[PDB]
């Protein structure tokens, strides 16, 4: 089956910090509205029997004294009163700030993402699903004891620790955005390949994953387990999808992995406020995006979809409704059928003015990558004796 996960109190803590608003619940609902829930197994996130089991989960990947400062600064910002001088710098020894602010419900909020992808994982484990989605999940840029770029909690490594500990993990990077808190945390590890495809530029956040020159690209048994693929901005569905798929054909071939963990972050959308690329969400009757799920899912490899970026919230939900009915496809070999103009629903007025499921939008370095990537490969070949 298909696994989604969703449930009543998630979505409200999915849909309730300031940075990301109600975009979850677009994307449920148009999901829903496009009558695609039947069709999918609902996976609920996880919860825990103590608190001390839930600290130890997530303490699997962050330090404690992160995690304390997490739900401190939760409940800090329960309480009508500023933070102290002290808690402020109790705070910026986090980075919660900046970028990273507090409010009422940043630790449950953050928490709820692990919650998901945790499950999701498991469902993956146990074969309940040969695919599961998480769209409140994949929050690629927390670290150990850093909050970065609004991912408090890196629901994504923690996922991947879950599947390696049940084997490869090939992680697989969409977003516009360098994955680097995923990246760091298998550093070391040859088990977990990850591979993150983005936009990189000086100054451009998070400023990894690019000439460093030269590329690194892991360390001790992880020597050339980490794959990074920078592009510049403008690039469109095809030069995206003609750069990427030889990369993840070749990864699958070589690694051969037990399950694919793909982050699917909609920032790179061309109606994207970051306005860097100009991928779509058009199917004929091609998205960079469901060019390379498609590609992902023909291996029949146990998958895990997460979310990430997406700050045009319609266009996020248009893609990611997409993604869902092309994953239903592949996996059951079922025709879904999406009619062109948005249906009826609570959120169809932010479809407008037009409500048309397409997005609003008329349509030398690169082999250089290619050839650096492929050696690198057979480094990580020849290092872990694959064949
Ligand atoms: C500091 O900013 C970021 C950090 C991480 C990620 C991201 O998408 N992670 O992958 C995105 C942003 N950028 C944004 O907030 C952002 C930038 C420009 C505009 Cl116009 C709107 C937004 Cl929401
Ligand atoms: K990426
Ligand atoms: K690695
Ligand atoms: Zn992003």
């Amino acid at each position: 089956s298909v696994g989604i996960v969703y449930g009543d109190q998630y979505r409200q803590l999915c849909c309730s910090s300031p940075k990301f608003g109600d975009r979850y619940a677009l994307v449920m609902d148009l999901i829903n509205a496009y009558k695609l829930i039947p069709e999918l197994s609902r996976v609920p996130p996880l919860q825990w029997d103590s608190p001390s089991r839930m600290y130890e989960a997530v303490t699997a990947f962050h330090s404690t004294e992160y995690v304390d400062a997490l739900k401190k600064l939760q409940m800090l910002h329960c309480e009508e009163k500023e933070l102290t001088a002290d808690d402020e710098l109790l705070m910026d020894s986090f980075s919660l700030n900046y970028d990273c602010p507090g409010f009422p419900s940043v630790f449950d909020y953050s928490l709820a993402a692990v919650q998901g992808s945790l499950a999701a994982a498991s469902a993956l484990i146990c074969r309940h699903c040969e695919v599961v989605i998480n769209w409140g999940g994949g929050w690629h840029h927390a670290k150990r004891s850093e909050a970065s770029g609004f991912c408090y909690l890196n629901d994504i490594v923690l996922a991947i620790h879950r599947l390696v500990s049940s084997t490869r993990v090939l992680y697989v990077d969409l977003d516009l955005h360098h994955g680097d808190g995923v990246e760091e945390a298998f550093w070391y590890s040859p088990r977990v390949v990850t591979f993150s495809v983005h936009h990189a530029s000086p100054g451009f956040f998070p400023g990894t994953g690019t000439w460093n020159p030269i590329f690194l690209n892991g360390a001790g048994r992880g020597r050339f387990s980490a794959f990074n693929l920078p592009l510049e901005e403008g690039i469109n569905d095809l030069d995206w999808s003609n750069a990427i798929g030889p990369i993840l054909d070749s990864l699958n071939i070589v690694i051969q992995p037990s399950y694919v963990v793909v982050q699917c972050g909609a920032d790179c959308l061309a109606t994207d406020p970051h306005r860097i690329f100009r991928l779509t969400n058009f199917y004929p009757n091609l998205s960079g995006y469901l060019y390379a799920i498609k590609k992902i899912l023909s291996w029949k490899v146990p998958t895990l979809i997460l979310g990430g970026g997406g700050y045009n919230f319609p266009d996020t939900a248009r893609l990611w409704t997409r993604v869902t009915a092309l994953t239903i496809e592949e996996v059951k070999g079922k025709k879904m059928t999406i009619s062109p103009e948005i249906p009826e629903h609570s959120y169809f007025s932010r479809y407008g003015p037009d409500f048309e499921l397409d997005i609003d939008y008329f349509p030398d370095s690169i082999q250089k990558h290619h050839r650096r990537i492929l050696e690198q490969l057979r480094n990580y070949a020849d290092l872990n004796k694959l064949i």
